[PDB]
């Protein structure tokens, strides 16, 4: 019924706000989905990351681009206990973990699936056709899709391609929340990017000095996660009978 | 002191909302900057498009990526009468038009500059250093930068790179407005993407079927400008002493 989707947790600052704030608004929701693809120092997710998240009220953990950058993801996916969803369109049959999980919110079924875009990114399986295939299952219920992609064109198409057959399509990866939050004809909440959960004053999550120096000198520079004030971006959703009846952004910036 | 920036005008739907709606809000501003890179059927700017926009109340026409897709842009730039500003970082010394224009607003000078990003785009001159060079002049007054780019990393960086020495840095080209509207320390308004002015129900401005079929079949499809309701996005700003003291998004969706 009432679910909150939280964007890309980026390193400690991201983990910090997430673990301090989420619990302050967790009661107002029935389920909470969190994208943790940058949890571990900006790349991948580590064991502490996942623990901290779940302890905070996170019901589902989605990944994406950097799903495999930290060595902890394999044992976690292997010992299948944490509610983790990684990109579904990874075609290799032997890919660890699963591309979708269905949960029991309140006697109702909620399926959270994770998808990867391809434009301006590495090539994986066709996300559009992958979805047509997952949608031919029966046990799904209210379906939530986290489309991790760069290109706005590719994100908007997934929204129209899925409108009417999914409850929501929220994009992630670019780190800046978009103001196009809407409900597409058919009852499908849509927003090109939820925005991320990390350092408020930064360059896509990195310390400002590094990237600025790369852009200027065109030579490599070492860079780490930005320090200081952190922000948390997400989307508050309201579903009924497998569709979205209300969708609005949620944003908190720590003092 | 009061200026409005309107995002990428896209085709007839875009020109329709621009021309019908601008004149009713125009009174609230001293100057209005409009990006017309997609005026001509989604690609470039033709003479009518430019005439309509100016008649509507626009004082400056910025372009970008597709600044040259319509032949009309060469004679228009050659006769140097319409207030047009094309990307500054085109290194060829013979490239038509200019990379900036300073206008007399209310006893003060307002300089509008158009810049092109390079990530996930065609290589042109370095925008960061191209700005360092422009910024060495002393007759610019209040400077406004329209950074036409794809990558959120390159946009956030240009914002940190110009904070404190430009009144505003508003990005364009991605068509979806961002919700990060902020005034960076040093008095610099910033927004990763103004959003565009064109068809509300589409894929980046194109009709939904064409691009969708491309995405699904991976085979080329003929696609054109979408029809139906048009949306108009912009940023209303308040400049004072070369600095931004107020910035808020402007959005309108026709019924």
């Amino acid at each position: 019924m009432r679910v909150l989707f939280i964007g890309d947790v980026f390193g400690q600052p991201g983990r910090r706000v997430l673990q301090n704030h989420l619990p302050t608004i967790r009661p107002q929701f029935d389920f909470v989905i969190v994208n943790m693809e940058n949890s571990a120092g900006g790349f991948g997710m580590h064991r502490d990351a996942a623990r901290g998240a779940l302890e905070a009220g996170a019901g589902c953990l989605t990944l994406g681009n950097h799903a495999w950058h930290h060595k902890d993801i394999y044992p976690m996916l292997s010992e299948d206990t944490y509610p983790i969803v990684r990109p579904l369109n990874y075609a290799d049959p032997g890919t660890p973990g699963v591309g979708w999980r269905t949960f029991d919110v309140n006697g109702e079924k909620l399926t959270v699936v994770n998808l990867l875009g391809r434009v301006f990114m590495e090539a994986v399986d066709n996300p559009f056709r992958t979805m047509d295939a997952l949608l031919e299952r029966d046990d799904l219920g209210t379906v939530f899709v986290d489309f991790h992609a760069e290109a706005t064109s590719e994100k908007e198409a997934m929204g129209w391609h899925l409108a009417g057959r999914v409850a929501a399509v929220i994009g992630t990866h670019t780190h800046v929340p978009t103001a196009d939050t809407r409900i597409l004809k058919g009852g499908t909440a849509y927003q090109t990017d939820a925005g991320f959960t990390g350092p408020h004053d930064s360059i896509i999550g990195s310390a400002i000095e590094g990237p600025l120096q790369r852009f200027l000198t065109e030579r490599p520079h070492r860079y780490g996660v930005a320090e200081g004030r952190a922000e948390l971006n997400g989307v508050a959703l309201h579903f009924e009978g497998g569709k979205a009846t209300a969708a609005e952004r949620y944003r908190f910036i720590e003092d």
